[PDB]
């Protein structure tokens, strides 16, 4: 339901708006939390 748990099997292309959805504007940083 989170970002991060999202991100995992979310293409990257939709990485903006599930991050902007939940009101997260630091994608880069949830990526290197992701990887």
């Amino acid at each position: 339901e989170d970002v991060w748990e999202i991100l995992r099997q979310a293409p990257p292309s939709e990485y903006e708006r599930i991050a902007f959805q939940h009101g997260v504007t630091d994608l880069r940083g949830m990526l290197k939390r992701l990887k």
